[PDB]
């Protein structure tokens, strides 16, 4: 079905609308560039059900799959993320491989290909080691439907879909060589003939598995079904550079038609990190539409296919045989953009491609030869490029490039999900609402911690505090008591009830009225005075217990305390006889140090608050701290200032840890985070408030400082959560 | 020892602190005044487990038990509420009985306890003393001293060594003294001045101050006696009699009783937890059979027994009771024989209050009491005799008074008075919990958090319908409104969709998307509806479409086009897997049927009890203001003007309860299909309770997917039950019961 009244009805935005799927095969490899020759990583979710990351043929060869997305931009986001999860999950020794043509190729015995023999037998194990990028595009149904009405001619919707897809495929084949001229990365291979110096593309080139001499028919869905089905007298064997992947069986196409098209034409791009460029994917999209668009038989296709294989073989450097056909295609394509009012970016892209016809070196094929030549070996550049990419990605290990904005608790959850093979949808990028489904089972999480497993009332309880206080004391736990007096005369009377307390005004400024009795309510007269000063400042004054001790935070999931975090005020240790400034800068060199929100840790600054306190320590920016002399630069633990979080899970006594599990269970929360004040972590727990006191309960606990502590073992909470949700895994 | 001298550590504030309980016994009775002579109401929870409402002995005799509270102030709200729940629960035919004295006694009734032992116990008891004396009912006053004040008392007292012995000795001292002076309490508060029960006493209107504390009032025997002198002795006394012969220790009858008692002896390790005082007769003049002032009076008095240094000797205690009996038998109008003792006794009380820095109010109370010694006319007993003569009989007043109170309970049927301030939804749940008997406690009156505990099962509910079964993700899903939309489009429910355009050019370009779709085009943020274009039929032209988008952009930076919906909006209340109710709300109105003017018409409609503040009551009274008066002009009517003949006059354009619109139950009237959708939407949300708002062109026609057929307005995670419980014109659907059951299905 080829016609474009679309322009007559101005449906420009719709032709662009669509969906984009994407698979990339890369070979797991050593630093040398050799094939990994080892098993698929255990961390990765089951090869059977893991949607994003799987293994195609060789256990060593790996395939990354991006979910389908309405915007080409979101595909890359995913690809980027999947690649980073993989790089970071991959063993330190093993690495990913940039190019399609394997650089170091093993004997047949070597490749286990752990989970095809007949298929393997007919062409052999080695050809299968070739790796590529499959690009799948499907037209927006709305777009098509609008189009179907306009066509008086077609009585069946499926025929029109079928016909439209067929048109696109047939046409894409006809001009598919230009794509191959622009982006071919298969010039060389390690092993019969050294070949006719270089070639544009070996795969498309005859001596590739991809290159069949059986005539199928893309003219009619029915025809193709019969040509295909009769050739049996299955689905896997046919090589179509564009593939009809719409349905499980060809017959079903008569019943249901073709739902989308998968293009197998492409080679990995060594220059781009994930093997594709957003621009190239966009280019392809526009190109597919041009296929459909052009008003435009088997032989023309067959001719096209022939032009495809010759262009492959040609040395990339030398000028293409049919730049002329190519220039004409790109020019009409420019025209196509005019009428659809395509965004400017596209214009820039087709323009650059036009430049490429003229300058062969600007071509992806051509650029690679100089560089590969410069590396001196197919293996040398590939291997060189494996380290750059793994290495480039390990820069911000805590955060996923794809979703830098999402909270770190949430970014990490993502990682876990993608690595474990659970299928996830970002319902709100901005609100950190994730939807996770594995199998029929579906579970929604928000901000990582919030799960189905938490009743609403738990959080409801913790927010209130009066309730928590009243509910916790009944639990029998030690809860610090607050006493509030409307009237001062009553307060003097109430002196019997208080111990170490602080008397403050509900609302005061400049700390007025605050009186602190630490180990101190010894005389009634001083107590009375404290109330008076307090009472001038506000209509209501409060009396609260004052407990001194370090403060800890226990992350509790389920029945056990998962982790414990201590926070300490900005400081540098004096070990180095280095300028504290010199010493400070040294502490900020770690990637985990950035502003507080974007990175797990904040960056200490030697400002006047910090400078002032140092002076209390006797120091100056310039002083060199004696070995093992810790200087604190703040009296405030919040890491906002630059405090260090240190894991205390092992160091903390288990008495409290059970107390923390005891407290959160009383609240009814499966994932609550408890803040406690404990004078002696080391000494065993007691009923007396002298040992400890419960200071707070959090409905949505942090995760991230736990996962990425400045010092101390990293306890990963997101997996505990992930397992908790879908325990079946 | 004497706590009195240890006011040196300024324990006056500690002294006032305590735990307070209360048990009041009354007999459900007919307006006639005759006993009910029928079964315990169905509505109340099971008698075996019910903590708030029960029957002491006679099925006809019911007793209200208030949960202990830190303040005597609160027990009364509990009491007020419990008695209101009881008043509302009885068949209209049945009323409550105010006086202690049985009105018309049959010769009758049975315990009706599920356990065998109780029936045997009551049977043995009815046989021991007959059943008439049992018939009489009265308040019990339970008071427990704060444990912290006791510890402080104890720390100073070197004499005891053991904490419990101190606790036993204190309570004992308090009991003894109470017995000697208890007569003072009865005189003030005698309420039993007045045939079948005890006509042997000569009566010609010749009333005694209190019939109960007299010999004819049931004391099982002269021979039974136990010493309060020592806990160890008391126990020996109770033991010996049980051994051989009260049936048990509970059968021991006395005006003050030790408690927390599994058995007396366990006190020797456990200590005495608290005391129960039974001297009191229901008083006819206070709505709930006792007053706060009087409740308080006893507390201070109880303290005084502690405060005085002296403890009464066995002789003293015995003398006390004889005195109390004589005083109780005296004629109400005459002055007490030992009135000076009373003046002296109340005199110390004052010194004590002054010393402890007690509240200003208390001084007021005791004084009133002194005034009462000068002239007995003021005493409840003296007052009662006056009142009894008014309708000529003991019984007549009791029926007039019961009537007076059941009426009070029924004004504001919709709200529980103890906690008027709480949301209606919550007062309503409270009611239901109390009627059902789930032990309930309020953690924050203001935040609305409640704690319901039955057996070893407890559930925490905030705002009436927020419970354990509801999970946390659902609310978050519903908060978003955007996320709400995504979860919902997946299930396939019809949800209107909004598309936002930053670029006008793209908007015009993207025009095809909505053509024969009825869209409302509006700027993100606009004033006076500026730039808002509505398209009821659909976007017919490119040109009309461009103008609409063009104009909005003039108005705002970010412009949203949203799907237009039309129909009557409906509120389904979904709980669990079933939709429990559907409610619709109409614009304030009246009907001209009456031929009254709109002014008269409206006045009649507000007369309804439910109407009041929209906030403090289910429905808000229509007001005939100018905004209301304009609507009239359109109808061709005026305030004076008379609506004619069953004509609907509309006085608002917005169907808002806030402006006096009515609420109508359409549970049954609505189509089944939509109802499943509310259950369907709730499922996608994964919410146990959800209130789902749909826009529906026709109740009656079956639902179709398409928006023209069908639509969803919004998803609410805290549904407004009271509207549901009370429609202006609907059939009441109570959802608080549905909620409770789902909470405690085991019930």
């Amino acid at each position: 079905k080829i016609q474009h009244i679309i322009h007559e009805n101005q449906l420009g935005l719709l032709f662009q609308q669509g969906s984009f799927g994407l698979e990339k095969e890369s070979q797991r490899v050593t630093a040398d560039g050799a094939i990994v020759t080892t098993p698929h990583p255990a961390v990765f979710g089951n090869r059977r059900y893991h949607p994003y990351i799987q293994t195609d043929f060789a256990e060593s060869q790996l395939e990354l799959i991006t979910p389908p997305t309405k915007k080409l931009e979101d595909t890359f986001r995913w690809l980027s993320v999947i690649h980073e999860v993989v790089q970071r999950s991959l063993p330190e020794e093993e690495y990913i491989f940039p190019l399609s043509m394997p650089a170091g190729l093993p004997a047949e015995e070597q490749i286990r290909v752990a989970q095809r023999e007949y298929l393997v037998k007919i062409y052999g194990k080695n050809k299968q080691m070739v790796s590529g990028i499959h690009y799948n595009f499907q037209l927006s149904p709305d777009l098509i439907t609008r189009l179907f009405r306009l066509q008086n001619e077609y009585q069946s919707a499926v025929d029109f879909q079928n016909d439209l897809y067929l048109k696109m495929a047939k046409n894409f084949l006809r001009y598919q060589w230009i794509l191959l001229y622009l982006l071919a990365a298969t010039p060389t291979v390690e092993s019969f003939k050294d070949g006719s110096q270089f070639v544009r593309s070996l795969r498309s080139s005859q001596y590739g598995y991809v290159n069949p001499e059986i005539n199928v028919s893309f003219d009619s869905v029915e025809k193709y079904v019969e040509s295909l089905e009769h050739w049996v007298s299955a689905e896997k064997e046919f090589y179509s550079n564009v593939r009809l992947r719409g349905a499980k069986k060809a017959r079903e196409f008569l019943t249901t038609g073709i739902q989308y098209l998968e293009f197998r034409l492409f080679d990995l791009n060594p220059f781009e990190i994930y093997g594709i460029s957003l621009k190239d994917a966009k280019f392809i999209h526009v190109f597919a539409l041009f296929m459909i668009w052009m008003d435009h038989d088997q032989e023309e296709v067959e001719l096209g296919k022939a032009r495809l294989a010759e262009v492959a073989f040609e040395h990339p450097l030398e000028k293409t045989a049919y730049a002329v056909e190519g220039e004409l295609v790109l020019l009409e394509l420019l025209s196509m953009l005019e009428q659809i009012g395509a965004e400017p970016e596209l214009f820039e892209i087709v323009k650059e491609k036009l430049t490429q016809f003229t300058d062969p070196s600007k071509t992806v094929a051509g650029r690679l030869v100089r560089a590969i030549e410069q590396a001196g070996s197919d293996q040398q550049l590939g291997a060189q490029l494996a380290q750059q990419y793994k290495a480039q990605a390990f820069e911000r290990f805590y955060a996923l490039s794809a979703f830098d904005n999402m909270e770190l608790s949430t970014q990490a959850l993502l990682f876990d999900v993608i690595q474990k093979g659970i299928h996830t949808e970002i319902l709100d990028e901005n609100d950190q609402f994730l939807c996770l489904k594995y199998g029929d089972h579906i579970e929604y999480v928000k901000n990582g911690n919030m799960t189905s497993h938490d009743s609403y009332i738990s959080p409801l309880i913790m927010e209130n505090k009066v309730v928590t206080k009243k509910v916790l004391q009944k639990a029998g736990f030690n809860v610090p008591q607050s006493v509030e007096f409307t009237s001062l005369e009553k307060a003097v009377a109430s002196y019997a009830l208080f111990r170490a307390v602080v008397i403050k005004p509900k609302s005061t400024n400049y700390g007025l009225g605050i009186t602190i009795f630490q180990q101190g309510v010894q005389n009634r007269e001083d107590f009375a005075k404290a109330l008076e000063i307090a009472f001038r400042e506000d209509k209501e004054v409060m009396v609260e217990d004052y407990l001194v001790g370090t403060e800890y935070r226990f992350f509790v999931l389920g029945d056990e305390t998962l982790a414990v975090l201590l926070r300490v005020p900005a400081n540098v240790v004096g070990d180095s006889v280095h300028s504290v400034a010199e010493l400070v800068a040294m502490k900020n060199d770690h990637p985990l140090r950035g502003d507080g929100s974007r990175t797990p840790l904040k960056k200490i600054a030697l400002g006047e608050i910090e400078q002032l306190q140092l002076k209390e320590q006797g120091l100056t920016i310039d002083s060199i701290p004696a070995k093992d002399q810790l200087v604190q630069l703040r009296a405030n633990s919040n890491i906002s200032t630059g405090g260090d979080s240190i894991d205390m899970t092992d160091e903390m006594h288990e008495s409290y840890k059970q107390l923390a599990v005891g407290i959160t269970k009383a609240m009814g929360a499966a994932v609550c985070g408890v803040d406690l004040i404990i004078p002696d972590l080391k000494q065993p727990a007691t009923p007396n408030l002298t040992s400890w006191g419960v200071i707070e309960a959090n409905f949505n606990p942090m995760m991230m400082m736990h996962i990425f502590p400045y010092a101390g073992k990293s306890r990963r909470l997101t997996q505990n959560v992930i397992k908790m949700l879908f325990p079946e895994l």
